[PDB]
């Protein structure tokens, strides 16, 4: 049997076999193009790089990136990706081999019969599925019920679930995510002398994010320690030299996840979103609600936000009960490992969606079982 | 031999063997259906929860209530309770069990028989009995002669008694009960802010009846007092938190019994009605009934009903005799107790309706048998 | 001179003048008072209507009888029941109309004189006088001999008269009557399902009583076709729809009549009751007074009640004699008739009650000059 | 005299003088602050803006409401809206004149209190008055008895009203109104591929609510023909352009109203909620209350409401009697001309609150006055 799990995401792709412990293969999800003239001969160079080739390269060409705040943009992009991480990657035949796919809350729907018209004819699957990406984070803690934060890349999302039932109605989307965080601190880095334009250069900028910044416990009182000594400065080396210095930037662009209204969005912050979800259910499962808040999704992997949501959370909620965040020590490969738990069950076995009625019914079949 | 005792009443089922001092089972008669969408898989969860399985759950599932006012609404949703009490609580094959049933005075006949089709045909007990409540309160007190006003969750009635004969034609039923006391609660509590729409949520508000709320002596001066000092306030803490405060609603809530006007019915209170039942017996008899004024069921389980209903009672009645309102402490078990003690002399012995007696006449027996 | 008549009676009033064929005034004695809130303004409503206007609005409130049983309980509800059959249906002015009024055999002495003084004082009426209804119900079928059971709403009485003469000694008077058989219709139509407890909803009651009910032949053999075949129920349509069905309740309720145990009273029924009236007198005189046999009062106008009478006497009284019930064909409108006659012959005009003899003498003239 | 009447309502005032036809001033109720840096000078801008003016500059500023679900919550923003209405678009002095205000029915006592305190002092008006909404819209249409229903944009209520008399324990109320409405419309517009977010993008979904829903009269095959065909699509032009399509959409929202499980409440549709209302009330007056439902509330303005309330209810109700809902054509403005009526008749001129009570008495006058 054998079946696949892909976590296509934004930004970033996880891919191997159910069953197994960790993704096989890990590779940004990026699509170049040559920019510059191309003098000499008998190179016999490619026209476009996809995957990890175009990061080595990134140099002379173009990134682009197909996924975006969950929606898929680029359609034959999209082709590109999905057949490096099958035939070049993997190295497998997807004729005999189902597959599972993840897919972001409050989508448009167009975005799912899309998926499903190209798996079941450019590459012949047998049967295919559609999950919840949250929905699969709560699998691999081994639990029934508690309420998932799963921040990425792209989109965070909210969704709380009590003894293996979903509420529709208290599930809720912000936008912000890692992607503007990025943006964010290429915009504070010029008051320092520092310049960062092209789109071959938003990947050093990402980097100094994923190694210097932190989240503060309290922000007043940080920015006046900062301002007085210079204790809170390390230093970055870029690839072809020219070290720099980071100051109060460094807690700055992790901190607009609680204050977005320094981008311009009127939208409250994290601790403040899952604080209305909680109290949008019922009176009486808010108790268990509140004791298994989850965190899941690499742009929740900050120095120090696991104390900081809980200070902000407690402020809320009555001073009577007990609130704990469940945050894990492997939070950014947890969606593929309930993927992988999920796609294991004897009981799972039946919910399959065949190609007999694929053919029968049409594109139209998702929406009538998945979800 | 081990015959059966059994107490359907209407939100509470007390069973248990005949020939003890407690039933061994009490929980409350409630069937839940689940509400929500119901994500993830290898659950295994049941489709319905019958008793106090439905409590713990209530938060995702619909409460509903099969028994009303006395007579059975849902046919289907009792057979499925009866069978939650004989296999799965007493843990016992009635097969080989009489049971002994109780029934509220003057109820449809349809009522009755329907009961005896499904225990002599579903369960084929070997035999069984049908008695009044309010007689087998008598039982337990050690009694032959005074007047039983029982006041329960669906329906309160009276019945008097002299030296082991009933009066027919003095019976009154009064539809008022415990049920109409929690709705009542529910719509003055949205005077303060407070709102308990959801049938979830009746749960809550019928727990704070049963804490706070007592019977004031007198209704005039006691309003005054609350009006002006703050001395009358109790505070009750939700199970998510947000403590609530309760004024002078502690003490109105249980006057509806003495003033039925409060809701719109124009039924006089319960110290009218039972004295309405005196005045309709013979002379000469009305002197012992004075005397001997029994209370049984948990609405009149308030604080200080015992002193009002004198004072009320006195008013009305002659100023030359005694009046005395005897208030036992353990009200609410007093039906079932006197059942135990009917099932187990051995002169009832022959008053069984056996299994013959009803192939032989069909459910019509109920009537020419029982009462 | 135009003399006045008056039947006061109980639940029913008929008034008109001396000398016609029929009554001009029919109406209930019924006194309503307002039981709701009352919002909104300008519409310029009374506090209490009295009458048929009571019976239009009788949804919104409340209805009281002040005659119960003969006597008058409510002396101020009475004279706005005089008032508005003086003024406002018959437009009259007492003051140059002699009255006549009706009463009841074996009541209390101050029921008469507190008539006398309200009329004399009150309406200043120039003339009254008051006679026994059984004596009045012999005019109107032209007879001197017989024996009459006038039974109405309030109280049904038996009095023989022979040839002019009156035995005061062989009259009997029991309770039973219309009313107490609605109550008993309303007890046992419980057994079906149907509730009917407030005071407006006795007047639903009471038509259907008047519509389906009847007077079986016997009893024994009329349940048993009853509970075999179902050719004996009809079908009555409330106000708001819901049709109802009647079994063997249509000929149960006017049973208790001859057996008046049904309820829980001691006495015999009108058949036993009218046969110690007979033989209470004189020996020579009771073949006169059997075959002479009279009915009276809208209570005895059920279909059936001459024939089951007739078979129930000649099974007491001995075989060689002639029994013969002679019911009329209008039998409510009986007593008035003969209240008509009465008041137009020339012999009757010295026996008025004058104004000045009630000066002179006072209230206790009506015992000396009445009965 | 010149009386004033103001109707606050939950997101539109209307004002105006009594004895009129119709509001002379009509403006949302909305206060906005600005929200971005602001650069230049001389500008001379205000810090707030309060009314029409905020609508017009709705893009820099955010907007809030006071007012929700009938309650007030932000005293402070109320203030500054009453001030509003009086002197900058009414253009008078309440010092000498009279007002009148509405209420929702079960609502918290402390709101009426503070409405005095208010009004009494801060603007020192000579008398003032509180009414209920509903019962000021039998006044509009010249009735005495019927069923109102009035649904607008912060709650639905129901009471019925018999010839001047009304039922206080009769009258249910409903949150599900317009604004819940609005929010369910963004929620299933992501579906399609738009993003409605920012508190100024409200107001665009509402318009498009105002102008494209409808109730369709059946819900099962009219998402079959829009599944096959695509007549049933229309086209909105936003503001800077990028027209949109609307399919399904258009007749899902409005269907809310009668299935509130689309967000997840457990309470019945409106259908149902005012046929329960009228089997709550006597037997005897049901007829005249099926015969007279009256309609009246901007949120019962959409384009075949009338006939879907008519299907569903004599669906329930018996077959015999006849059931008309009375929509009349302008339904928005029914209670202010309601109160205009009532403010003008020379018997209300006793029932004023005035000045001297006040003082005398303080704000605990309005229950012992005002209901
Ligand atoms: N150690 C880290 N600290 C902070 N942020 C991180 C870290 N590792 C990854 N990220 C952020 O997480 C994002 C990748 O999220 P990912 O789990 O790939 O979501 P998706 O699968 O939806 O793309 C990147 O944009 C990066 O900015
Ligand atoms: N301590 C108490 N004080 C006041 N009311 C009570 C108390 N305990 C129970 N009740 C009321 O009594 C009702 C239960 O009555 P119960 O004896 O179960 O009658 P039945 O057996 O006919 O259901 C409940 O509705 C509850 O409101
Ligand atoms: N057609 C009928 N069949 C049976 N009972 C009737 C009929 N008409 C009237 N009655 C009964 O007769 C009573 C009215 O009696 P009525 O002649 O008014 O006596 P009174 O004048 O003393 O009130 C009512 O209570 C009603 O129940
Ligand atoms: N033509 C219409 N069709 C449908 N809904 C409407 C229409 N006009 C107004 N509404 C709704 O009615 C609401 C306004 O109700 P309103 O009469 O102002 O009540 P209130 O005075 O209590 O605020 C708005 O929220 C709007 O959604
Ligand atoms: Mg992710
Ligand atoms: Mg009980
Ligand atoms: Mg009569
Ligand atoms: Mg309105």
């Amino acid at each position: 049997t054998t079946a696949l799990v892909c976590d296509n995401g934004s930004g970033l792709v996880k891919a191997g076999f159910a069953g197994d412990d960790a993704p096989r293969a890990v590779f940004p999800s990026i699509v170049g193009r040559p920019r510059h003239q191309g003098v000499m001969v008998g190179m016999g160079q490619k026209d476009s790089y996809v995957g990890d080739e175009a990061q080595s390269k990134r140099g002379i060409l173009t990134l682009k990136y197909p996924i975006e705040h969950g929606i898929i943009t680029n359609w034959d992009d999209m082709e590109k990706i999905w057949h490096h991480t099958f035939y070049n990657e993997l190295r497998v035949a997807p004729e005999e081999h189902p597959t599972l796919l993840t897919e972001a809350p409050l989508n448009p729907k167009a975005n799912r019969e899309k998926m499903t018209q190209i798996m079941f004819e450019t590459f012949n699957v047998p049967a295919m599925y559609v999950a919840i990406q949250a929905v699969l984070s709560l699998y691999a803690s081994g639990r029934t019920t508690g309420i998932v934060l799963d921040s990425g890349d792209g989109v965070t999302h909210n969704v709380p679930i009590y003894e293996g039932y979903a509420l529709p109605h208290a599930i809720m989307r912000l936008d912000l995510a890692g992607r503007d965080l990025t943006d964010y601190l290429m915009k504070i880095l010029t008051e320092r002398g520092y310049s960062f334009v092209t789109t071959a250069e938003r990947e050093i900028v990402r980097d100094i994010k994923e190694k210097l910044c932190y989240v503060a416990l309290d922000f007043e009182n940080e920015m006046a320690t900062a301002a007085s000594s210079s204790s809170l400065e390390k230093s970055y080396e870029l690839p072809d030299g020219q070290v720099i210095t980071i100051g109060n930037e460094r807690f700055r662009c992790p901190e607009t996840l609680f204050q977005p209204s320094f981008i311009g969005m009127e939208s409250a912050g994290i601790h403040e979103t899952t604080y209305n979800s909680i109290m949008k259910c019922d009176i009486d499962i808010r108790k268990d609600l509140y004791a298994n808040n989850v965190l899941s999704g690499g742009t929740t992997l900050y120095p120090g936000i696991a104390d900081r949501m809980q200070k902000e959370i407690t402020a809320l909620a009555p001073s009577t009960m007990k609130i704990k965040i469940i945050a894990p020590p492997e939070r950014k490969y947890s969606v593929w490992i309930g993927g992988s738990i999920l796609a294991s069950l004897s009981t799972f076995q039946q919910m399959w969606i065949s190609k007999q009625e694929y053919d029968e019914a049409g594109p139209s079949i998702v929406h009538r079982k998945c979800f």
